[PDB]
């Protein structure tokens, strides 16, 4: 079975798409998955979007691994430069049937509080105490103290592409990011078997937090906006 | 709502119980958790008995939390005084139609790379690199790396009381131990808010684990037996 799907941009009332919390599509065709009021981002906010149908991540029967591509660009926009934006967005998968977990440096996947399994890539902002240098990216399995991470230099208000691959033989998930204006390139990679992870239907979408209303700092927001985004997905048994 | 139930013996057959992996009900009565041979307890062993119906910890439109009592009584045999008996056994809750997780220090409950809600009371023989000295009793909140714990002397082969209470009202779980032989007690008591943590119905059991082959060290077990269950819960609302 091959699941594909293809959003060159994003449109009001879309059936494909499941919009929660504060996420929602502008009139411009832009899923702003947090919150911004006539041009400012602000702060205490997270939003998520996925698919509306699960694909098979892999077959009990069979014991097969379905291989996948993802792409999609993003724009994350930091207006107020100081004290420090927040929080980040990631690419991510989990079982069906979940509800937004913590935000802040959580993304809205992860609550400590009631754990489920997820796979996911973080394109994270904010320096909490269990991250490395900002911003960076990394690989996300069940926890957001990443396995492997690789800083960037994020394009201010730019446009970003991302392609993520998984291969189901070698079992190896990488990652491309590119800032088209700027010219830069940057890769990371790690082995990561999705069977001992996840159950055999998943749902696949983005999460993305604004800085905690716990932190005192209105001034750590930014925009997460996605532009447009395909996914490819190939399970032969 | 108030389900309630007793087993002063276990009977082969059992149609309530539900045991899992390794745990068997022998002739005498006695629910063993991990294998034993002809009297010899064997390493590399994980089992797990649960009772077949679901409780209902809670309710979504009220908001009502169940309180509840258990009491049991259990034997831990060590055959082997060195190197080092192992791993332990626990009361735990968690959600319905749950696996057996990683044996070993992680009881059969716990499994890092497929996360899951759960509450347990462990009664730890084998000091892991997160553990503090053992023997203790430990309360374990989704993790094996408990909130509370408290050393106690084991009473080898002898018989353990063991008085298990939670208070919904004050989020109180009260534990309490007591070797009859010994004339000894050990108490310990945390607060927990099953609301934040569990699904509305959960499944209550036990789970037990004698040393994995992973540590090269044949004469890391002990018996895990259960003698005796009882169960009463009360949700209000
Ligand atoms: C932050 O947002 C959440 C959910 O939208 C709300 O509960 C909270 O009161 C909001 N505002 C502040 C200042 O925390
Ligand atoms: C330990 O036991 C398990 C389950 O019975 C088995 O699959 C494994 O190969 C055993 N290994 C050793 C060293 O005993
Ligand atoms: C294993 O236990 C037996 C019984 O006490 C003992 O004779 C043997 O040499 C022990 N192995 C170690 C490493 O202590
Ligand atoms: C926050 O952002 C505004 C807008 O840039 C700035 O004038 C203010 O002093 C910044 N710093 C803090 C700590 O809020
Ligand atoms: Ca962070
Ligand atoms: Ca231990
Ligand atoms: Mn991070
Ligand atoms: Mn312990």
């Amino acid at each position: 079975k091959t699941i594909s799907f293809n959003f060159n941009q994003f449109h009001q009332n879309e059936e494909q798409l499941k919009l929660q919390r504060d996420a929602r599509i502008s009139s411009n065709s832009v899923l702003e998955l947090t919150k911004v009021v006539n041009g400012v981002p602000t702060w205490n906010s997270t939003g998520r979007a996925l698919y509306a149908k699960p694909v098979q991540v892999w077959d009990s029967t069979t014991g097969n691994v379905a291989s996948f591509e993802t792409r999609f660009s993003f724009s994350i926009r930091q207006p107020f430069p100081r004290p420090h934006p927040a929080d980040g967005l990631v690419f991510f998968i989990a079982p069906p049937n979940t509800q937004t977990g913590e935000g802040g440096g959580y993304f809205g996947i992860y609550n400590p509080l009631s754990p489920y399994p997820f796979v996911a890539v973080e394109f994270d902002t904010f320096r909490n105490t269990w991250d490395p240098q900002i911003p960076h990216i990394g690989i996300d399995v069940n926890s957001v103290i990443s396995t492997k991470t690789v800083p960037f230099t994020l394009d201010n208000g730019g446009i970003a592409n991302v392609v993520i691959k998984y291969d189901a033989s070698t079992k190896i998930l990488h990652v491309v990011l590119v800032f088209p204006s700027l010219g830069t390139i940057y890769t990371i990679a790690d082995i990561v078997d999705l069977k001992q992870v996840l159950p055999e239907s998943v749902n696949v979408g983005f999460s993305a937090a604004t800085g905690d209303p716990s932190g005192k700092q209105r001034n750590a927001t930014e925009t997460h906006d996605i532009l447009s985004w395909s996914f490819s997905a190939s399970l032969p048994g």
